[PDB]
Formats: C-alpha cells, structure tokens, sequence
C-alpha cells in the first residue's frame, strides 16, 4: 500500500486490541515521541527509501511473487535467505513477542509487523515476479498515466478523496470478515500471501486494455477496501496473540 492504506490498516487494528496488547503497544510507542500505531505504519517504506543499511536489507521484505507458481508458496524457491514478506513477517512477530529484548528492538519489530500485515494483504505485493507485482504494467487510469501496482497501492483509494478520518469509518461499516479461529503467527503469513496472490490472478484484475476508469474502480475498489479491513482485523488478531496473551 501507499501511506494512507498502511495508516488505515493500523487504525482498524488499534481499536480491536485487547486490554493487554493495548497496554504493551502503548508502552512500546511511548519510547518514541508522538508515535501511534497509525503514524509508524508507513515507516518501513520511508526506511527502504532513505536508509543505506536496514532500508536496503529490508526492501525485499515488502512482497513475495508467487503468481507464476499459481499462488503456491515455497520458502526455498520464493524466499531465498528469508528475503520476502512471508518469512520477514514471521521473524518480526517472534522478535516483537520476545520480552527479553530492549524496547528499541521490539518497537522496530512492531513497525515492521504493522507495515507487513498491510503489505501482505495488497494483492499486487503477492503477484507476478516477471512484471514486479504489476509495476511494469503501465496503463492510463482516467486521464492519468500510472501502473497496475500503483493503482492497487493508492490510485483506487485516492478516488474516494477521503482523509483517514473519513476513510476509517467507511472500512469499519463493512460486514466483519471471517478470520482464522486462532492466530498462528508462524503459519498465517503463508495463508495471507496465497490469498492475496489469488486476488491478483482473479478475472479482470489484470485488465484486457491499457485504458481504464470508472468501470474498473467500481468493480475493484470495494475489493481493495475489503483487503484494508481484513488486514486491519488480522493485524489486531496477531498483536492480541503476540502481545495480548
Ligand atoms: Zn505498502
Ligand atoms: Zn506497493
Ligand atoms: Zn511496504
């Protein structure tokens, strides 16, 4: 997602934390002046942008391209050296839960968990390796040149013309998604990546033309918005497992 998608995932999650995970999240956030679950949600993208070390080391952690293998994940093939979102989210979930670590270490792991639960629910972050998750599929959206990756990260969300305070209750108005009956932080990432991959491969998500507009938005923006709600609810369920147990 773009920044707004990441914030909205965190805002949906923040309201669903159990009292224990509430207190532990607040304790870790207070070690960074003015940090909220929403405000840190885009951080992993700004790091990858600007940081010559962790930014370069974590750039592959935002995605996993499994569409050519029909959305069947294999860690050795699709996540060499743990360099994809499935293994990165598993490892950062373990680090975040490790109460023997410093507040600094666990807050950084929280920033990755908040961001990556967002990104693992963005269909184009689990798509084709060969076109870089739709980045190479250039297309005209209304009168504006963009690409299929950007369309799903922010282009369709931007058409609502809502700030976070307007967009949040819209997402909360949806019927509740069915989650796993129990969080398994080591197994659920593969499930989520595969599900996001299957959406990238659904009929029409890759359009038959390179000029699209209102028809595409009206069909697929509701799916993007369902994915933000699902991501937010899965993030709360994970944080309640890792920090609220
Ligand atoms: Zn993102
Ligand atoms: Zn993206
Ligand atoms: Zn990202």
């Amino acid at each position: 997602w773009g920044a707004q998608g990441h914030r909205l995932v965190a805002e949906v999650a923040d309201a669903r934390l159990n009292p224990t995970a509430r207190a532990e999240v607040d304790r870790l956030l207070a070690t960074e002046p003015d940090a909220t679950l929403a405000s840190i949600a885009p951080w992993a993208d700004q790091l990858r942008a600007k940081d010559p070390g962790l930014g370069r080391r974590s750039a592959g952690w935002h995605y996993v391209n499994i569409a050519e293998d029909n959305c069947h994940y294999e860690a050795p093939k699709h996540c060499r050296n743990g360099n994809c979102i499935v293994e990165a989210l598993k490892a950062q979930s373990t680090i975040l839960g490790d109460r023997s670590l410093t507040d600094g270490e666990r807050l950084q792991a929280l920033k990755f968990v908040v961001h990556l639960v967002g990104d693992i629910h963005q269909p184009m972050h689990a798509g084709y390796a060969h076109d870089k998750g739709g980045n190479d599929f250039q297309l005209q959206f209304g009168n504006r040149g963009t690409n299929l990756h950007s369309l799903w990260d922010s282009g369709m969300l931007n058409t609502r013309k809502l700030d976070d305070a307007g967009y949040l209750p819209l997402l909360q108005s949806q019927r509740a998604p069915k989650l796993a009956r129990q969080s398994n932080p080591q197994r659920d990432p593969q499930t989520w990546a595969e599900a996001s991959c299957r959406i990238s491969m659904q009929a029409g998500v890759y359009p038959a033309t390179r000029k699209i507009g209102d028809e595409y938005t009206e069909r697929y923006r509701p799916l993007a918005e369902a994915q933000l709600r699902l991501a937010g609810e899965n993030l709360a369920q994970l944080l309640n497992r890792v920090l609220g147990a």
